[PDB]
């Protein structure tokens, strides 16, 4: 029991999405963002380990292969419940455990309708992402209108 | 200018959604969350006025007929980009104008692929949601589980 074709393609999609060089490597800083864009946010420590097992050679970079292999060995102990909870956490501002039913709806049904699973990828590529994955949303609005 | 049938149908789906009771009548807050669930955050004077306009008999509620009448007068002054802007603002937790690309991708492609429009509506109905449209997200996580 390994990673299906879809999973692989998912990891490949997230990695490439935050790998501006277009080559096949990403800094340790971008690793955290790649993970979060996958639904699992690692602790500063968990990420640290990952960077070591891969490029503990202080080079700071990570190759898609070394990353894919790493993702497979850890994709064993990973329940779908974690990823979903992270998705809802995005709506929790104060972190108090609650979210607005309205925002949830408006984001899932409205904005989800106006955007295809492939337009989000492109908009992020075209837009200029921060070194922490942070983006100025007016760019998404400007390109959607 | 008249409202399309798709419009009318949304205003009706949202109205009944947050009308926990069953009587085509909702409170001032329920109104606010209904309209936010449609992509249009209304001002607190704006809401008060939509209620003081109709329910000027003490109750402090509003029914679908008048709701739709106002929405018709309201929609004639609202556009599409402002609904997009509000969906992205959902991501800017601190209101600095920036959001996490990682987070945006995750809830739009991952979470948004694990459920449909009716599921979101179905889940919102089965979930305990207080007067502010606020809901404990652990519920949604469990419903999906």
């Amino acid at each position: 029991d390994q990673l299906t074709e879809e999973q692989i393609a998912e990891f490949k999609e997230a990695f490439s999405l935050f790998d501006k060089d277009g080559d096949g490597t990403i800094t340790t800083k971008e690793l955290g963002t790649v993970m979060r864009s996958l639904g699992q946010n690692p602790t500063e420590a968990e990420l640290q380990d990952m960077i070591n097992e891969v490029d503990a050679d202080g080079n700071g970079t990570i190759d898609f292969p070394e990353f894919l292999t790493m993702m497979a060995r850890k994709m064993k102990d990973t329940d779908s419940e974690e990823e979903i909870r992270e998705a809802f956490r995005v709506f929790d501002k104060d972190g108090n455990g609650y979210i607005s039913a309205a925002e949830l709806r408006h984001v899932m049904t409205n904005l989800g309708e106006k955007l295809t699973d492939e337009e989000v990828d492109e908009m992020i590529r075209e837009a200029d992402i921060d070194g922490d994955g942070q983006v100025n949303y007016e760019e998404f609005v400007q390109m959607m209108t």
